[PDB]
Formats: C-alpha cells, sequence, structure tokens
C-alpha cells in the first residue's frame, strides 16, 4: 500500500526541485520563482517543464518505474488527510479521472508537461489542498499532528526531541560532538537523521544524497572517496554508514557536510531564498546548539 505525503514530504521535494531547476543567473530566476510559488506553470520552456516533471515525481502521482501516472494514490492523499483538507469528494473524484486518462507517450520533461499541463490548470486548488501546497492547510495538518517536523525546526534537535527525550543528556551531547558512542539511542538517532536526510529510503543507502551533502561544501573533489566508502561499508544500518564516514581520512569533510545540512534541514527553502555556504556562521551555530545541550 502507498502511504500518503505530510507537509514535511511535500515540502521537501518543492523546495529540492525548486534547487535542482531554478537556473543560476538572477534575473531568470526571479520569473521563475515568481511564477511557481503562485503554481503558474510558467514560462513554458525546458526548465519549467523539467521542474514540473520534478514535482509530479517528488509527489509520486507519476511513477517513474511503472512509467505512468498512478490515480490510485490521488485517493490516498486525500483520505489521509480528509477533514483538514477542505477537499470536496466530486473534486477528489474529478482530479482522479483527469489523472486516470492521462497517458502522456514518453516521461521526457516536455512530453510530462504538454500532457498534465490541462489538468493543472484545471485542478490546481484540488491539487494544493491535498498535497498541502498552502501555507494554511499544511499549518491545519502540523497542528494536527506532534510527530512532524516544523518548518523552521532542526531535523536533529526533533529527532533529538524524540530519541533521547530529557534522559541520557550525557550520551546525547557526545553524540552531538560526533562520538561513536555506539549506545542503542544515538543508534536510533542516526536513523532518525539518515532518513529525514533522504540519506536512506526504503532501507537503501542513497549515496547520491550524501554526496550532495559534499557538494554543498564545495568539497565535489571528495565525490569518488565518499562512493568507495559508502560502497564497501558492510553494514545496512544508517550508524554503519555513519561510523563508516567518520572513521575516515574525510572525518573532518562529513562533519563540515552534515553541519551545513542540519542547518539547511531547519530551513527546507534555505537555497531558495539564496542563502550561501558561510563555515562560521554554520560551525557559530551548531556552537550555540551544543553549548546548550553540553551545558
Ligand atoms: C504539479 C506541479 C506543481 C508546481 C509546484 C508548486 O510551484 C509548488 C511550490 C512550493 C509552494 C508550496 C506551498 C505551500 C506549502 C507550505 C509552505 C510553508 O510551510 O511555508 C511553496 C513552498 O515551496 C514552493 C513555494
Ligand atoms: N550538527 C550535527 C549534529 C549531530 C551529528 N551527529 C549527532 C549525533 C547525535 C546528536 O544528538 C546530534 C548529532
Amino acid at each position: 500500500r502507498w502511504t500518503a505525503l505530510t507537509p514535511e514530504e511535500t515540502l521537501f521535494i518543492y523546495t529540492r526541485c525548486q534547487e535542482e531547476h531554478l537556473p543560476a543567473d538572477n534575473n531568470s530566476r526571479k520569473t521563475y520563482i515568481e511564477n511557481w510559488h503562485q503554481w503558474k506553470l510558467q514560462p513554458n520552456d525546458h526548465v519549467t517543464q523539467c521542474y514540473t516533471k520534478c514535482v509530479l515525481e517528488g509527489l509520486e502521482l507519476y511513477d517513474g518505474k511503472q512509467k505512468k501516472f498512478r490515480p490510485g494514490r490521488v485517493s490516498s492523499q486525500h483520505v489521509a488527510y480528509q477533514f483538514l483538507n477542505g477537499a470536496t469528494a466530486d473534486e477528489v473524484a474529478k482530479y482522479k479521472g483527469a489523472i486516470d486518462a492521462l497517458e502522456p507517450a514518453s516521461d521526457s520533461c516536455e512530453d510530462l508537461y504538454m500532457a498534465y499541463f490541462p489538468v493543472h490548470e484545471t485542478f490546481v486548488n484540488v491539487t494544493r489542498k491535498l498535497y498541502h501546497g498552502t501555507v494554511e492547510g499544511a499549518a491545519r495538518v502540523y497542528n494536527s499532528d506532534p510527530n512532524l517536523k516544523r518548518k523552521n525546526e532542526s531535523l536533529f534537535t526533533y529527532c533529538e526531541k524524540h530519541v533521547y527525550g530529557d534522559q541520557n543528556r550525557e550520551d546525547m551531547c557526545r553524540g552531538r560532538r560526533y562520538e561513536l558512542t555506539g549506545s542503542d539511542e544515538l543508534r536510533n538517532m542516526i536513523e532518525c537523521v539518515f532518513r529525514g536526510l533522504r540519506y536512506i529510503k526504503h532501507g537503501d543507502i542513497n549515496i547520491d544524497e550524501i554526496v550532495r551533502d559534499f557538494d554543498h561544501i564545495n568539497r565535489g573533489d571528495l565525490e569518488p572517496r565518499v562512493r568507495t566508502i559508502l560502497s564497501d561499508c558492510r553494514g545496512i544500518q544508517p550508524y554503519d554508514y555513519y561510523s563508516c564516514l567518520i572513521n575516515s581520512d574525510i572525518r573532518e569533510e562529513f562533519k563540515l557536510a552534515f553541519d551545513y545540512r542540519d542547518v539547511r534541514s531547519a530551513d527546507y527553502a534555505y537555497i531558495v531564498k539564496g542563502n550561501t555556504y558561510d563555515a562560521q556562521k554554520v560551525i557559530a551555530e551548531m556552537n550555540k546548539v551544543e553549548k546548550h545541550v553540553c551545558g
């Protein structure tokens, strides 16, 4: 059974797709951000088309494996949040039917846009209700469910408060200083963090995601070294890959990467809004939190 997406998940999708497809220029990027924020799939060009493909696949309305829309997932998305939604039976019926009629002829950006575009023009507001595409609807859901990570909340402090609670402050302090204490709480902590960073999904590690956090610190040159390590790690548990990285010649680079990613986890739109990498600010922020934790 397919599981509906949380507002954390869809916000991850939206921000990641914008990161991947917004142009690096300035005059160009502003148009795209302004339009996409209003859910306007304009202007119609390769940038917008591939952004559309990326969102459609992150929301998982389009299946890359089966290479086809899976319309039943619409229904799923709705039932999971059918009261907080604001969506009606008729709206979801028609949206599901329209998506059921789509056979895009291929899976390129251009063809998927050409297929789905009239559906989006017609049912954009249904899509925004179902997939938490408004600040009000997402806020309603967050408020209904205390187990979801919030917008401005760090993945790491979230996972800490779920895994350690108010117990083992000493082990949590050592863990936040990158100690391999080997305790059960630290293992669950690293699993929680890897799941939320998408370093691991459905049990399989995601080497491209770690590599990308290495690129984000201007250490792309380490990508091969980051692959060897992860491809040679014999375990399958997050703590295994974590320890492989910490007990390596790229330990300190890994900490720089991890800390930047923590900072960017407390605000999914960090790169969209235009923030850049600043090792000093990153570590200053980390030092404030760690001095509080180890207080
Ligand atoms: C099928 C294609 C749909 C196009 C995608 C659409 O262009 C989405 C844009 C995202 C939006 C989602 C809106 C609200 C979600 C809640 C955001 C919040 O918690 O502040 C904003 C957050 O990333 C961007 C801007
Ligand atoms: N800023 C890095 C936070 C971090 C990295 N590894 C950790 C392990 C435990 C913990 O509580 C926190 C952490």
